[PDB]
């Protein structure tokens, strides 16, 4: 068996008892279609029965059984939104080899990351990642990673070429998933390094069961997967997973611009999507901008989730797209919440939902560690039926990310609502939530910290309009680095390119902690306060006062020395907020002082006085 | 009597019942604590105590009256932030006359509307107001509006000095006010071309203060900082100042709430509440990062919020950062004022504007052909309640189109109830500028544009801004082009509230005309997002759009990886979405495939295909 954190014999009772746990594989959510003719997956211009599905699923576990793949191994795969992920998936439940799905935005360092803790025997990649263009990357790789014995390769026409074992028809197969109270496949976490999610096909496949119940998902589903498909929010919730078991129909979409999905949407007659709120953002322009929402007249149901929708956002999507929003605030290591389409549109627009589960156990917790009444905002805890209890192979990480009941911190600041939803209010883990991407602080600082030149690196979260969050490094350096340096640097280390810092600031110095890292936990404060140190230098000639000024007033006309200031459009609160700065020099000035006179001369002759 | 649209007879009767109109008049807010020594009013160095501020009022009334003034008749008063204002209001109510307490930053145009409507008999103002210092404005004024036989001036030397009318001991002297169901005072509205009057009873009005000090539990012990303007009905009444006299404690008096002169005061002081608008708390939130001590505000233990919207970030900000309960205040000077509680949770204090204050404030939300709403879905507010108003003052025509048939009032407002019965305002209908909380009519201020010759149509509408909330913008068509400067200036010679100058001006070509004659806003708004909606002509034009969605630091080469200088996909996305209404050819993928301005220029420069 592939070692993993069980539940406890009470809970794994308690939830098979209340038949949340079932006992049958993933594999069911197909095989249960094995015979029917209506279309379960379309991408571009191809289209697989579920009976086509299947049988390829069956094909492919035959010709990697052939090859010498055996149950209980371990696999590697990076196929990005077609078809082959999930007649790839299918095939390695069937076969019982679990997989982990890498993202096709991965690069040299997230996959052997992954490969080193998984041990595979199977490597599926294809040939138009970069990566595997040509064929020295891949020689190195299953060089470096000798478990390898097998490669399939999608768009490859050689001996390697996915297509093939796809192709050739099985002969006397029978599927051997793995014990369904066990591991599945390894679900990605969003620490420096890279933490993998065992997922058992119970408290998965309860996931997706229980995600297809709450959003209706029937034959007559037919939804479109333009985000990544191999992340958990795609693949379960309930998304094509959701599809597949429901007997509904999958679209497939290369990335969510609004330019490739419009016209899907009306092709195919999508009726329920997924996006990210960078992706709204992006949808709602189009349409202000000329698209017609004719186009997306057949949508029934937009979900947004995976970062923090604002209610001003959530709100133009009925309006303004044409059908019901549904926020999901979801998390890898299990626990999804959804809106409920039978929600108010006041409780849809402001809350991110409750628990799909009723043993789903949340309650928010104090930094002492305390839970407060309903209402208070702090740290998200959990456990329940489809929530792990371990990272694979990470007992010291598991120790610190469990409490003592079990109960795994999200690093999540919620409030939860006085009829049970939530609304998330913050976080304390150090991550970026770039646009549903995460990035780990720790994880960039050593990569950073590697170059040469840079001595100590701290990356934080800066707000973006579209995308949600960025990254911002600040950096102390041995000699001054372009932004444009650091990202090049980057690069070669063969990371994802969503983690290339999205700014770099140096410099001269930064809050350290003991061990001779940097101080985040004040990072806080300490950024505060060289901004608002700049920002109380009083002006030493009238000449800086224009410049303090000008950018306070209206853009259109630039003012005499001696004009009064609120005929540019001066308003009273900035003229007060400068006020309150400048009394730190001259402690007699005040609002009422500058108000008075409010004109450049005047106001230089009270900052030119000497400190009296 | 002065003229106001009654309650219904039914409406009455069961409003007494349920004890909501006690038939007091507003002056036992001060009476009930005329021998007490206890201090009331704090204005800088002054300090008032209950008895002394009953006895001023007597003084003033019984002066008044000694000069020729009668109840039934009607006062103009202009007095900001001063602790005469509160003598003369009571004064009035002593003597039964009914005032109309105008903003100290009204101007000549405002003064003359509330004077025309009014008829006043009194005036008061202060010599400090820029139209009082010489007798120029004074002397036209009176002239201008016949009824005014008294004139009396704060920060005066003369005979109209009103402190020699405060001063003057009271002889045989006995209150008369107007009986507890008829007018107390006129309040403004937020507003209309015209600026309209909101006659509020001293069975209404008494009654919004008595709930409003249960409400946020005013005792003697609460020491109230008055610092936003005191003649608003939201620092008046919300409980406001009358809540404080009403429970016995002490006013605390402020100019301006800059936190300077605050923070000061509340230390000084020890005030544990005050009540400010967004702008303030984003004021003196940023001080309080920049550098001042939150020991300052110790004593501080409830902030009112309200008069605009609270963001979520900024309310969860208070109780972290000032280290005191947060209320939202969701009020109007037509009635209706919720409040969050006290005992509330955070969560409910941060997200919404509380409920209503009175059990029989009937709040129901309609959709546009005006038909009621399940809970939790979006709509207007209609509202009617023993302290809502039933019509303006002299107004007939604009109250038809302002109640139902029912007599509900609709607030312009759009909102939400959650199951619990908090609302959430969620937009407005009204056409106004909610500028930090003063109310702006846009159909006021684009008459006063049209007067000026060069302009032949306007239309004010507002802007986001982060600190002031909204702010106002000013489009017009015009013969010979305007600076913002000029048009600004060109309002101040029309004398008005100098919040109510064009925050922006922007001259344009044209704009979308009403069927009749005017501009059409609610087309404007859509207009404006398609007249900007359109906007590269060269690879020089190219650069230009590109650099601003990349990295502000370095500058990139042509042949340069433009996501190696932080160029994001979804601007790239965007781009395309663009670029494909031109070339029919271009998706992100295609973008991405090569991002360079060069690869760029070389698809954007192809021939149309």
């Amino acid at each position: 068996s592939i070692p993993f954190t069980r539940w406890p014999e009470e809970f794994a009772r308690r939830y098979r008892e209340k038949g949340y746990w079932q006992d049958l594989p993933l594999t069911d959510i197909l095989t249960r279609h094995a015979a029917s003719d209506s279309i379960a997956v379309i991408d571009g211009e191809r289209q697989l029965s579920y009976r086509e599905l299947n049988q390829a699923a069956d094909n492919l576990a035959c010709s990697l059984r052939r090859q010498g793949i055996k149950p209980g191994e371990t696999a590697l795969v990076q196929l990005g939104n077609v078809a082959e992920l999930y007649i790839t998936f299918f095939a390695l439940l069937k076969l019982g080899v679990a997989p982990v799905l890498a993202l096709f935005s991965h690069q040299r360092s997230e996959l052997n990351a992954y490969a080193s803790q998984i041990e595979p025997a199977l490597l599926i990649a294809d040939r138009q990642h970069a990566l595997f263009s040509g064929d020295d990357f891949l020689n190195t790789f299953v060089t470096e990673h000798s478990s390898i014995r097998v490669v399939q390769l999608l768009n490859d026409s050689g001996e390697h070429n996915l297509q093939d074992a796809i192709n050739h028809p099985a002969e006397d197969f029978t599927a051997t998933p793995s014990p369904a109270d066990e591991v599945a496949y390894f679900q990605l976490s969003g620490t420096g390094t890279p933490k993998l999610i065992p997922r058992t096909h119970n408290d998965y496949y309860y996931s997706v069961r229980r995600s297809v119940e709450i959003c209706q998902f029937t034959q007559q589903t037919r939804y479109l997967c333009a985000i990544p498909a191999a992340h958990n929010y795609a693949m379960s919730s309930p998304g094509s997973l959701g599809v597949f078991l429901a007997g509904g129909t999958v679209v497939l979409a290369a990335d969510p611009s609004a330019t490739l999905c419009f016209p899907l949407i009306e092709k195919h007659q999508v009726n329920v999507t997924a996006l990210v709120p960078p992706a709204v953002s992006l949808w709602l322009q189009a349409l202000i901008e000329g698209e017609s929402r004719a186009q997306l007249a057949s949508l029934k149901l937009l979900q947004v989730g995976g970062a923090r929708l604002s209610a001003t956002l959530a709100a133009r999507i009925p309006a303004e797209i044409g059908c019901q929003l549904q926020q999901v605030f979801g998390m890898a290591e299990g626990l999804v919440n959804y809106t409920r389409l039978d929600d108010s549109a006041e409780k849809i627009i402001h809350t991110q939902g409750y628990p799909m589960c009723p043993d789903d156990e949340v309650w928010v917790a104090d930094a002492e560690g305390n839970p407060l009444p309903q209402g208070e905002v702090g740290r998200l805890m959990t456990r329940g039926p489809y929530t792990f209890r371990g990272y694979y192979k990470s007992p010291q990480h598991n120790a610190s990310a469990f409490d003592a009941n079990g109960f795994y911190c999200s690093g999540d600041l919620i409030s939860i609502d006085p009829e049970g939803y939530i609304t998330v209010q913050g976080r304390e883990k150090d991550q970026i939530n770039r646009g549903g991407e995460k990035i780990a602080a720790e994880e960039i600082e050593n990569l950073l910290l590697r170059h040469p030149a840079v001595i100590y690196a701290a990356l934080v979260s800066m707000e973006d309009e579209l995308m949600g969050e960025k990254s911002c490094a600040y950096l102390v350096v041995k000699e001054p680095l372009r932004a444009v340096q650091v990202r090049r640097f980057l690069r070669e280390q063969g990371i994802a390119e969503f983690k290339l810092p999205d700014r770099v600031e140096c410099v001269d110095s930064l809050p350290l902690t003991a061990v001779g890292k940097v101080d985040k936990k004040q990072l806080r404060q300490w950024l505060a306060s060289r901004a608002s140190a700049g920002r109380a230098s009083i002006p030493a000639s009238k000449a800086a006062l224009r410049e303090v000024i000008l950018p306070l007033l209206d853009e259109s006309d630039e003012p005499f020395d001696d004009d009064n200031l609120i005929d540019y459009g001066l308003d009273s609160v900035r003229m007060m907020a400068l006020a309150a700065r400048w009394r730190k020099v001259h402690g007699d000035i005040d609002f009422v002082m500058l108000a008075k006179n409010p004109t450049i001369d005047a106001w230089w002759k009270l900052l030119s006085r000497e400190v009296k």
